[PDB]
């Protein structure tokens, strides 16, 4: 196994190709992304159901390089959360 | 910049999703995130019958964030509380780090 | 009120039954499947946001289930289909056994 960072971002499904954008261009190997349904507190929906991105990378660097762009584009004005933990992936893999 | 925060998971039947939704934001969580999802389990409970259909999609996942570890537990002892016993339910609990932005 | 180990599989979707008899077949308790999309790098994908991969989450009490749960899916799959795996440590209530 190996140490990686593994990123979440939690937006509306309208961002799906955006985010997939930015993630890409960034550098990370891949990205996973599931179909989810969700509240918040913040009430800036751009529409009036949502998307979770998973992203591991090696680097913390690369991980907040994504956050970062994904939050200073789309957090004002969609719905967005995102947080960063770490896990321990399969060698056989480039992160 | 950044802040540690608890993140609460329950798997549990399609069927609570209302009912579990209303203990979050009764509880006073910032919000929730949830998916459909499919699964096996050993205490063999779930509400509908056994042997159930395994890859039908009719359990619902809960991720809740909260900076208060107080909170999560009061959201995770409730349900377990109500429902563990008479429907396939399972609760984990972990650490994530969020942006200072969102209050959780 | 303890720790257990969380192992997360995401693969293709063709193979749900596959995987999930090795996690059954393995001794794990249960485990947990979500619809999922997603782009990797190796592209050896056997048949980009069609929901064509599968999530797995398997809670094990032992980091050694875990690994080998893991080990049997990489040596069985990885080289002919899309699939990558990581393990997170989680705390669980004790009125469940994994
Ligand atoms: N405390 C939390 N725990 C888990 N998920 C959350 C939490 N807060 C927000 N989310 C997820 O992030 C999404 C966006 O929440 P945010 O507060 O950024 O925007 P919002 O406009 O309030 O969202 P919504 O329109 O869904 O209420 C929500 O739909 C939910 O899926
Ligand atoms: N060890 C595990 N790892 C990951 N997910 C699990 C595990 N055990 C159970 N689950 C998830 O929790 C759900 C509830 O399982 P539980 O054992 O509480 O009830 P059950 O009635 O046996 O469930 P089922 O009818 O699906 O077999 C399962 O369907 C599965 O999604
Ligand atoms: N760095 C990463 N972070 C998160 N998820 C990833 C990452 N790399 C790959 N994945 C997920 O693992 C799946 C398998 O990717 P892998 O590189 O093993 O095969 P692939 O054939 O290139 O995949 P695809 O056909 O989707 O491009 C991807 O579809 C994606 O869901
Ligand atoms: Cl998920």
């Amino acid at each position: 196994s190996q140490q990686v960072w593994k990123l979440v971002i939690i937006t509306e499904e309208i961002l799906l190709k955006k985010v997939s954008k930015i993630i890409k261009e960034a550098g990370a190997s891949g990205y996973t992304v599931l179909a989810a349904a969700g509240e918040g507190s913040r009430n800036v929906r751009s529409t009036g159901s949502n998307i979770k991105f998973e992203v591991l990378t090696a680097s913390r660097e690369l991980a907040d390089q994504i956050q970062d762009k994904v939050v200073a584009k789309y957090f004002d004005d969609y719905s967005c959360i995102t947080y960063i933990s770490t896990v321990e992936a399969l060698r056989a893999h480039k992160f």
